[PDB]
């Protein structure tokens, strides 16, 4: 599979993904940076990014997290620039189970990033037997990560009651999954 190369998944000719390195810490912050107040409105940990310290210590953990099969973290390079991250933040091997998770700066929204990566990852991981069971956990309200989710052709399988927190405040989670 010529697509699998040691510096990431290649999904298209405008797209890959990429493994973590300690390279990434300076793109990857100011990414962050340029998105931390939209981005605050979905996800609980932009709050608490504040130096690019904050990012390397991002990718040490994601790095330890790839070596163990803990999780996969995956940075989306778009071009020439890092657009975002697609994740299975939890892998279930037990359960041949993996959760995805996903961001892209505002810049790289409206292209179908997102939507395209988790089908080569699905591609890949699915149909080749590592995992069974594909999960999208999102609070009911976000519109665009239930959009994605419905795209990349995942089945609502119900509402999981303030499983989210954002702020202090419980979030109802619509739960979707992709079976193979
Ligand atoms: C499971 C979780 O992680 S929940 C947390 C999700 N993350 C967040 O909420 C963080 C803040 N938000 C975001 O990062 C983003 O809004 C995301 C990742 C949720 C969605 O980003 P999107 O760019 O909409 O992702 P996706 O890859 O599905 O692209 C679909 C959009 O691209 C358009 N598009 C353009 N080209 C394509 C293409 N080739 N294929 C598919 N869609 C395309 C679609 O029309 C759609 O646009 P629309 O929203 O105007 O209808």
């Amino acid at each position: 599979d010529v697509s699998l190369t040691p510096s990431g998944i290649k999904v298209n000719d405008e797209i890959t993904l990429l493994y973590p390195a300690l390279k990434y810490a300076e793109e990857l912050y100011l990414l962050i940076n340029q998105n931390k107040i939209n981005f605050i409105k979905s996800m609980a940990w932009p709050a608490f990014v504040n130096n690019i310290s904050d990012s390397v210590s991002f990718i040490e953990q994601s790095m330890i997290d790839n070596q163990n099969e803990k999780a996969l973290i995956l940075f989306i390079k778009y071009k020439t620039k890092i657009a975002g991250v697609v994740s299975f933040n939890i892998i279930d091997h037990a359960n041949k189970t993996a959760y995805i998770g996903y961001w892209l700066g505002a810049n790289f929204q409206g292209k179908g990033i997102v939507t395209n990566a988790i089908n080569k990852l699905i591609q890949e991981y699915g149909d080749s037997g590592v995992i069974k069971r594909f999960v999208i956990k999102c609070i009911v309200d976000n519109k665009k990560s239930n959009a994605t989710a419905l795209r990349c052709g995942f089945t609502l399988e119900g509402v999981l009651q303030k499983a989210e927190i954002l702020n202090g405040v419980s979030y109802d989670q619509n739960i979707y999954s992709k079976v193979i």
